[PDB]
């Protein structure tokens, strides 16, 4: 990351 911080998605 994003909005699965820290990934993968
Ligand atoms: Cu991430």
């Amino acid at each position: 990351c994003g909005s699965c911080y820290p990934c993968s998605c």
